[PDB]
């Protein structure tokens, strides 16, 4: 019966994507049932047996009983023993034996050797094959289809093959129901490529061909193509919850390995961001790894500045609070800190009174909470605000510089800065001002800015609307993208140069993935796109090999720049230690001037060489050309 | 600073290690032949003076106190430390050869500890297998999983415990898989021609 489920559902589906779909409501039902029936019979490991059944019924004669009872015995074994999760049919064995007792018979039993040849890489051999085929099937047709414009392409089809038009009529009908083909392709993609971290570098070639598809209809396909194509590059979510679990409990149950500290510096100088998963366990139950993990989160947030004192507290209804004491390295002098891990806001309201019991306001205090409830961020934080205005008693208790609330599952931050400032801060809502001087966020104060949530949270993307007065309506709409890079350091002997090229290229591909998402999404005409890079290592390379490195990069990408139309990039990187703020200057055309400065006292001043825009201060709001 | 290079357990290693050689040296010269001749070998090892000898004689005189207490010391530091450092075990393997009724408790604690300091790490390999299974199992979409199960079924490492914490974890694939890996790894000697998973009315897999 499954054999019929197969031919029926498959012919229907290849007919789906041949164009024969009818534009009516029933489509969304018919194809949906059809598709699940496919997938289900595709997981069901009785397909290959039933098709070699079906051929082996039609070659009942001409038969050597040795090879038939051999293949048929051991399939029977496979059928009884199929309730194991990992059993596949003796493919290679049957091929060898057939080739041994074999060519009249060979030319009567050909269909099986080609069946087994399709069937060598398993039932997920098929899961590869079918979608891969469909992909180039879709691909050739719809890539030739919009290789310029509909008319010219159809006229080139007419004259390249003037003699016949049947391919043309099936073509015209098919891309007539293109949106149906295309939507349903997304559907198929969604429930296979929608969640599969493993993928074999054989498909991705076709996918990178597939991403270039340039039309309004192929815009879902484009965002899924990219989101999937990257997805593999941040896998194993619960796996790294397991790896950090291991590192912490093993390293810490003795906390004297001496290699624990080496792993801890790899934890606090890990290029991969673990602010995703780290919150789920730093409120597990073992007070030491609690403490360690929690302060490691602090240390990894404001990791940029220098800390000269850190004391662990352990207080009444037991709860461990840490206190910090540090100072600024020239941001704009000293301050302390507090981290507290709490389970629910209710409890916070109860155990309040000892938290300021054991506490110019010079304290930073950030509290991590779970928040798998009170789903509305606005009733949520609104309550939080009127908690501050009901009890500023915290402020009466020797004052706090800032109180940030961290609500967990990318955690939504809720920053409340105020002794005389207005309380809740909106420029910084949904983010923790860790690196905040670094993201020079006052240099965009001439703007109305919208926090956009985004994957790969390393990569923070900002939307800029030129803020103008009521008298006139805005002309500029620029994408700013500011990223973060949290690496340890690099040793010399030219290790850095290769690193710069490879990491820059990878990050740049991520950046164009983002601006691509920006095009696909609603898009409006950006002019002066921004790239922000914080290199936190300290290489000893030269400035002029930095200039060749940025030369090789920018030169390497040509048209690509002009399509995404990226106009501004800034880095710093400390070398021998001096700082060098490189700011890139390119207008229409690919001609580019590189601006290198110096930071000099008394309000610090970017000063070149000779560099354009020599003399200005640092909080320069962004020109709205 | 010279004691202080290898840390706070730089000290817990170092001091006891010294004490160990103190015990070791004394009682190794003590037993080689028989008590009298050995004391005569002491006469000639330090022919000129015998004060070291008298302190020696005094020390192994109250051996049983020393001996119990050596066991004690090992017990409340090396009583549990599968973390092993390539500096003690040399002295310890010297220590294992000690061949007398008096030096008879020390041998089983020294060795039994020194052995459980070998490969297993029960909760560590429960963690490694935790990884293998959960990593392998969200879609079993690896294909190299089969290669790792054949490494389990042709595994040098012993795995034979019961693993109660996951063997009733309620996820139908790891249910089925784990149970049959137990079957297969039990009855590995014979030839298998058929295996069916069943599924009672509620939620138990046979």
């Amino acid at each position: 019966k499954l054999h019929r489920v197969f031919h029926y559902v498959l012919d229907n589906l290849v007919n789906v994507m041949n164009g024969y779909c009818l534009p009516d409501p029933f489509f969304s039902s018919k194809v949906k049932d059809w598709v699940e029936r496919l997938m289900k019979t595709l997981r069901d490991p009785s397909l290959p047996l039933l098709e070699l059944q079906d051929i082996m019924t039609s070659v009942s004669g001409r038969i050597p009983p040795n090879v038939e009872k051999s293949i048929k015995k051991e399939m029977a074994q496979y059928a009884s023993n199929i309730t194991s999760v990992l059993c596949q049919f003796p493919s290679q064995q049957i091929a060898n034996i057939l080739d041994s007792h074999a060519e009249v018979f060979f030319m009567n039993t050909q269909s099986i050797v080609q069946l087994v040849q399709r069937y060598r890489s398993g039932i997920r051999g098929h899961m590869k094959a079918v979608v891969m085929d469909l992909l180039r099937q879709y691909l050739r047709v719809e890539t030739q289809f919009q290789n310029g414009h509909y008319d010219k392409c159809v006229f080139a089809l007419r004259e390249e093959n003037k003699s016949d038009m049947n391919t043309v009529l099936n073509y015209i009908f098919s891309h007539a129901q293109v949106t149906k083909k295309n939507l349903l392709v997304t559907m198929l993609i969604d429930q296979l490529c929608g969640r599969d971290p493993t993928l074999t570098d054989e498909l991705l070639n076709i996918l990178t061909e597939l991403t270039q598809l340039s039309k309004t209809t192929n815009a879902k396909v484009a965002l899924r193509a990219r989101q999937v194509l990257i997805a593999s590059h941040l896998p194993s979510y619960e796996l790294r919850h397991n790896q950090v679990e291991s590192i912490f409990l093993s390293a810490i149950d003795m906390y004297g390995h001496q290699f624990c500290i080496e792993n801890l510096q790899k934890l606090i100088l890990s290029e991969t961001s673990i602010f995703d998963v780290l919150p789920n366990f730093f409120y597990h139950s073992n007070q030491v790894v609690r403490m360690a993990a929690l302060e490691v989160y602090v240390r990894r947030a404001y990791i940029a500045y220098e800390l000269n004192s850190v004391q662990h507290r352990q207080l009444k209804d037991n709860t461990c609070v840490v206190e910090f004491q540090f100072m600024l390295p020239t941001s704009h002098c000293q301050r302390m800190g507090g981290m507290v891990s709490f389970r629910t806001f209710e409890d916070f309201v109860r155990i309040f009174d000892e938290v300021m019991g054991c506490f110019e306001p010079i304290h930073i205090l950030n509290v991590a909470i779970k928040t798998d409830c009170d789903i509305e961020d606005d009733r949520l934080a609104a309550m939080f605000r009127e908690f501050t205005q009901q009890n500023k008693a915290t402020l009466v208790d020797h004052g706090i510089r800032r109180l940030t609330f961290l609500v967990a599952q990318f955690p939504k931050f809720f920053t409340f800065r105020a002794r005389d400032k207005f309380e809740e801060d909106r420029i910084y809502r949904h983010l923790e001002p860790a690196l905040a001087f670094q993201l020079e966020l006052n240099r965009m104060r001439n703007f109305d800015l919208t926090a956009i949530p985004c994957a790969n949270h390393k990569m923070h993307l900002y939307l800029g609307a030129a803020k103008v007065e009521v008298g006139t309506e805005v002309t500029d709409y620029r994408f700013f993208v500011r990223a973060i890079i949290r690496h340890s350091d690099l040793v010399t002997k030219e290790a850095s140069f290769e690193y710069l090229q490879n990491e820059g290229e990878r990050l740049l591909l991520e950046a164009m993935d983002e601006l691509e998402v920006a095009f696909n999404n609603t898009n409006v005409r950006t002019d002066c796109n921004h790239i922000f890079l914080n290199f936190v290592p300290t290489v000893i390379m030269d400035p002029s090999k930095i200039e060749e490195s940025v030369r090789s990069m920018v030169m390497r990408y040509g048209s690509r720049l002009w399509k995404l139309r990226v106009l501004q990039a800034e880095l710093k990187i400390n070398i021998r230690a001096i700082p060098i703020r490189l700011f890139l200057t390119n207008e229409s055309g690919y001609y580019l001037d590189i601006s290198l400065y110096k930071e000099v006292t008394a309000q610090i001043m970017f000063q070149a060489k000779q560099g354009p825009l020599h003399g200005m201060l640092i909080n320069t709001p962004y020109v709205t050309k």
